[PDB]
């Protein structure tokens, strides 16, 4: 009877329950509100979140991630053919043409389809709602991107019942957002709502109307390989640039060990950037046992980003070209992802939308979880949202 709102992100994963209107974003064991879309195998455990994570640069082989990218595809697909150059992990295809990811686990070789590695995630999102709760989970809605095909949505299903879910239903993560701001049930009249999702990896861009609580996605667009990943590797970048000029030329980049750690505080410095003017990247002994240090304005991210930032407004022209309607015409700017707390991203949105501010209350990388669990209530027969 109890159900739960999950998003199965492609870095992060997020779980709600709403409950008598209200909606509760489930934090896990660490205290946090997003749990890393991450499996780890070692020589004694599967780790899952956090502590798979927090181990990836000592075990790169046997840490999976990104399983997203391959949930429903066959392995001869040339999006799989292009992505896998940014993993460390073995993937194959399987004589069925599904991708097999391939981990060593207690000294033994395993395989895994990517449904599997996505179960896993979603049984640890069960799991942090079972211990809020109190209680077993059973029900639960999951969300997916809106251009998922049929494959995709299934495999994502189907990950769902591995866990031990009941899926109630499969629900786009554009619509989700919608539904966490209540622009379903607001004004009554036809709103344009574009929902601009940009998190880890990848960037959506979503043009939504809604008549009488119906949503439909009217055009969609983005970079499936934009995201926070590519802002942290602008400073990744950099600071490689910068030890070679501190350190006669040595290059950090032919360590993947040390580029991974550095990757790490570029990471948490940009998060820093949002909230302050300067923040300091650290790595003591980071190649050839010297220590690296260096100051980042948020002036010097935004000028190694200012193309990336700027483009991301490209696929916003172009839903707003496919659906045949004018920027005014956009009655709310929802903002998804984690990477829209960039204060630059958020002024150029503004700027695009001549003034208007977006819908930001909800914490960004929340907003896909919060509808999900709304959506769950509902279909649980729970009407106090509304
Ligand atoms: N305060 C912050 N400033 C800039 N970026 C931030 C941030 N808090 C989170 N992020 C970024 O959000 C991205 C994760 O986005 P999220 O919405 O949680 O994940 P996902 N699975 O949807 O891709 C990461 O690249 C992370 O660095
Ligand atoms: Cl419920
Ligand atoms: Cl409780
Ligand atoms: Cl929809």
């Amino acid at each position: 009877e109890v159900a739960i709102g999950i998003d199965l992100g492609t870095t992060y994963s997020c779980v709600g329950i709403c409950r008598n209107g209200v909606v509760d974003i489930i934090a896990n064991d660490q205290g946090n509100r997003t749990t890393p879309s991450y499996v780890a195998f070692t020589d004694t455990e599967r780790l899952i979140g956090d502590a798979a994570k927090n181990q990836a640069s000592r075990n790169p082989e046997n840490t999976v991630f990104d399983a997203k990218r391959l949930i429903g595809r066959k392995f001869s697909e040339t999006t799989v053919q292009s992505d896998m150059k940014h993993w460390p992990f073995t993937v194959k295809g399987g004589s069925d043409g599904k991708p097999m990811i391939e981990v060593s686990y207690q000294g033994e070789k395993k395989t895994f389809h990517p449904e599997e590695i996505s179960s896993m995630v979603l049984k640890k999102m069960k799991e942090v709602a079972e211990t809020y709760l109190g209680k077993p989970v059973k029900n639960a809605v999951i969300t997916v991107p809106a251009y998922f095909n049929d494959s995709q949505r299934q495999a994502t299903k189907d990950a769902g019942a591995i866990a031990g879910l009941n899926v109630l239903r499969i629900i786009n993560e554009p619509t989700a957002a919608a539904i966490a701001y209540g622009l379903d049930k607001k004004g009554k009249g036809e709103q344009n709502i574009l929902i601009f999702d940009l998190g880890g990896g990848t960037f959506d861009v979503s043009l939504l109307t809604l008549e009488d609580g119906i949503f439909e996605v009217k055009a969609t667009s983005g970079d499936t390989h934009l995201g926070g990943e590519d802002f942290d590797n602008k400073l990744v970048n950099f600071c490689v640039q910068d030890f070679k000029k501190k350190n006669g030329g040595k290059d950090v980049s032919k360590n993947s060990k040390s580029l991974r750690r550095l990757r790490t505080q570029c990471e948490k410095a940009k998060r820093v950037l949002s909230s302050s003017a300067q923040a300091t990247i650290e790595v003591d002994s980071l190649f050839d046992g010297i220590d690296y240090n260096v100051n980042i304005t948020r002036a010097k991210f935004e000028e190694l980003c200012m193309d990336q930032f700027r483009n991301t407004l490209i696929p916003v022209e172009k839903v707003l070209k496919d659906a045949k309607m004018d920027k005014s015409q956009v009655h709310e700017i929802v903002l998804v992802g984690g990477s829209t707390r960039i204060p630059k991203i958020q002024q150029l949105i503004k700027d695009f939308f001549n003034g208007k501010e977006p819908c930001k209350a909800i914490n960004p990388d929340e907003a896909v979880a919060y509808g999900a669990a709304v959506q769950a209530a509902i279909l649980s027969g729970d009407q106090s949202s509304a």
